[PDB]
C-alpha cells in the first residue's frame, strides 16, 4: 500500500502534537506534554488513493542534535509548523527550512508551512507576511486550528500532494 512518510516539526509550544493527534484521533489535546519523539500511522483516503501516513511527532528543542537528524532523515515530507501569535516561532522557520534541507540532502523537499491556532485572536504574525514566506520558498501555506480542526486536513493532505509531486 502506499506509504507518506510526514514529518512535523517547528518550535516548542506551537501545537505540532495538537495538530497530529487531531488528524489520528480527531479530538483536541490540551495538557502540558514536552513530546520527545512518538509516531502515528492511519489509513486514509486522498483523492481516491487508499494509503498509509506514517506521521512523526517531533520534540521543539532549542538546540540542534544528531539524534534529531536520526529521526528526521526517514522521513518524505514536513510540515514545519508556527503558531500564529508566537513570533518567534515563525522566525524559526528558516531554521528549519535550512535543517530539513540539510539532513536530506536536497535542494527540493515536500514540504509545506503551517499557522497554527487560527482560532486564537491578537495574533502577531500576518498571515499576508507567511503567505508570501511559503512563495519566496516555493511551497504552499496553510492555517490551521488543533482545536477547531479548521484547516487541519488541508495542511496533512496538502504536504501528500507535494510528496506525490516531488
Ligand atoms: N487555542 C489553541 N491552542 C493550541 C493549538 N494548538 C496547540 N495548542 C495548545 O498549545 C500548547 C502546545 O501544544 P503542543 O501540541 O503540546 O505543542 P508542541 O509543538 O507539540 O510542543 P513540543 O512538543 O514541546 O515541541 C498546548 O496547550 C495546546 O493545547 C491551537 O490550534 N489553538
Ligand atoms: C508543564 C511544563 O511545561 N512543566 C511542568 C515544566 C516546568 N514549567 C512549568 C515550565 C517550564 C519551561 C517554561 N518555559 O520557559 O517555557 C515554562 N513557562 O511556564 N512554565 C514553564
Ligand atoms: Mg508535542
Ligand atoms: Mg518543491
Amino acid at each position: 500500500m502506499t506509504e507518506y512518510k510526514l514529518v512535523v516539526v517547528g518550535a516548542g509550544g506551537v501545537g505540532k502534537s495538537a495538530l497530529t493527534i487531531q488528524l489520528i484521533q480527531n479530538h483536541f489535546v490540551d495538557e502540558c506534554d514536552p513530546t520527545i519523539e512518538d509516531s502515528y500511522r492511519k489509513q486514509v483516503v486522498i483523492d481516491g488513493e487508499t494509503c498509509l501516513l506514517d506521521i512523526l511527532d517531533t520534540a521543539g528543542q532549542e538546540e540542534y542534535s544528531a539524534m534529531r537528524d536520526q529521526y528526521m532523515r526517514t522521513g518524505e515530507g514536513f510540515l514545519c509548523v508556527f503558531a500564529i501569535n508566537n513570533t518567534k516561532s515563525f522566525e524559526d522557520i528558516h531554521q528549519y527550512r535550512e535543517q530539513i534541507k540539510r539532513v536530506k540532502d536536497s535542494d527540493d523537499v515536500p514540504m509545506v508551512l503551517v499557522g497554527n491556532k487560527s482560532d486564537l485572536a491578537a495574533r502577531t504574525v500576518e498571515s499576508r507576511q507567511a503567505q508570501d514566506l511559503a512563495r519566496s520558498y516555493g511551497i504552499p501555506y496553510i492555517e490551521t486550528s488543533a482545536k477547531t480542526r479548521q484547516g487541519v486536513e488541508d495542511a496533512f493532505y496538502t504536504l501528500v500532494r507535494e510528496i506525490r509531486q516531488h
